[PDB]
């Protein structure tokens, strides 16, 4: 449908933030239609430049369930063609009672999460760090995941998780007896496991609601901005740090951390991945390792697709101040509700959320240094 996909620019080389309404091939975006052609498109350049490759489902899934109190757990077990296999099974907390006529709603929280989840939503515990190890740049390759893949596997830790998420909706939509509405799954994370959730609700389409948490650099911030943050004198993490940090990114991205310029993506198209799903996403000003102004403009981009597909209330933001990394503030709880609400309740809850408190630091946000697009009106359903 989209033709011979791109995923390598080798002529690219723009400071500025990536134009989402252009086609690698130079082709503009006209349709709504077309923004499924680009996203597929932004896939394949963020697999190749800092992701690596993930892998499609594999031919053996299976899943079974069994649920005792409150507690259900599902135990899948995923394997390749040469009979590799791996199992993990991950647990889900339920309301009490009679579930709605399709199942309950279902929120993703990798490692639990950090937000309040409310009382008619299930909860699935989704423990990332066993399918792709996080402690250092000494867990390259570690995980469940690369037992079945192999520990050279291109993937990411936070393409493997992604690779999970997907198991294990595939396995929810096995397992009807675990009642969950399969239509009204989200995902959430806070800090490294909010760079996760962002992954999963771009790269994984049946998620209807993604909710990043203080996510920072490599989660809601872009590289390009956070470079500019960093030679001004804010102490922010950056992709020249972070590749050495952990294994969030593949080792491909080494070789571009040096040379943003040169990778024709940014994480403004990594968020737009989830369009014209939803998804909301939350900062905290008082880390500057968090890449405040960075978050806010790469957002900020972001949201112009939501804007170009008519449905920019699909997208919120929120930045503050004033609490601990990963406490959650009780002034944000009514906007997080509001995409809940809207999103996963089914509620007519407006979504209007995009707000920050500007406290970027040493450094300002200018648009007009950074996006340099008009947003076109695509047009069509
Ligand atoms: O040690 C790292 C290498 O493993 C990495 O190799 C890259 C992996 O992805 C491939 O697409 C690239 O061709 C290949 O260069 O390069 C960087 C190095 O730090
Ligand atoms: C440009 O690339 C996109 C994405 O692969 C494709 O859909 C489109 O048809 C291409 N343009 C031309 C003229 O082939
Ligand atoms: C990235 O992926 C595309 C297909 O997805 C290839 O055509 C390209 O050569 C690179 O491997
Ligand atoms: C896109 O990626 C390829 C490797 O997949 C590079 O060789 C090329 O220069 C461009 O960076």
């Amino acid at each position: 449908a989209c033709g011979a996909i791109a995923s390598t620019v080798p002529n690219y080389n723009n400071a500025k933030l990536p134009d989402p309404f252009t086609f690698a091939n130079g082709t503009a975006l006209r349709t709504k239609a077309d923004w499924s052609c680009r996203r597929a498109e932004i896939s394949a350049l963020i697999q190749n430049y800092e992701a690596g490759t993930l892998p499609p489902k594999p031919p053996v899934v299976t899943a079974s369930f069994s649920k005792s109190g409150n507690t259900g757990t599902l135990a899948i077990t995923a394997g390749l063609s040469n009979s590799q296999t791996i199992k993990f099974s991950p647990t889900i907390s339920y309301p009490s009672g009679t579930p709605p006529a399709n199942g309950w709603p279902l929120i993703i929280a990798y490692e639990g999460g950090s937000i309040p989840i409310p009382a008619g939503v299930a909860t699935l515990t989704y423990s990332n760090s066993d399918m792709a190890q996080q402690n250092s740049a000494s867990s390259r390759g570690q995980g469940l995941f690369y037992q079945l893949y192999g520990s050279t596997h291109s993937a990411s830790a936070m393409t493997a998780w992604v690779w999970g998420v997907s198991r294990i909706i595939d396995a929810l939509e096995m397992t009807p007896t675990a009642q969950i509405n399969t239509q009204r799954i989200g995902v959430t994370g806070c800090s490294r496991d909010g760079k996760g959730a962002l992954m999963a609700g771009a790269f994984e389409e049946r998620i209807a609601l993604t909710i990043p948490q203080e996510s920072g650099s490599g989660g809601d911030a872009c590289w390009r901005l956070s470079k500019y943050e960093i030679d001004n004198g804010n102490q922010v993490q950056d992709a020249v740090e972070i590749v050495g940090e952990n294994v969030w990114f593949s080792t491909n991205f080494n070789n571009y951390v040096q040379k943003l310029p040169t990778v024709p993506e940014d994480h403004h198209l990594l968020a737009a991945m989830v369009a014209p799903r939803a998804m909301i996403s939350f900062e905290n000003t008082d880390y500057l390792w968090l890449s405040p102004m960075s978050s806010f403009g790469c957002m900020t981009a972001a949201h112009t697709v939501w804007q170009g597909l008519g449905i920019a209330d699909s997208h919120g933001f929120a930045q503050v101040g004033g609490h601990a990394h990963c406490a959650w503030p009780s002034s944000l709880t009514p906007q997080l509700n509001a995409f809940i609400n809207r999103f996963l309740l089914d509620q007519s809850a407006t979504t209007n959320v995009f707000t920050t408190n500007n406290q970027f630091g040493k450094v300002q946000w200018n648009a007009a240094n950074w996006i340099t697009w008009t947003t076109p009106t695509l047009t069509g359903l």
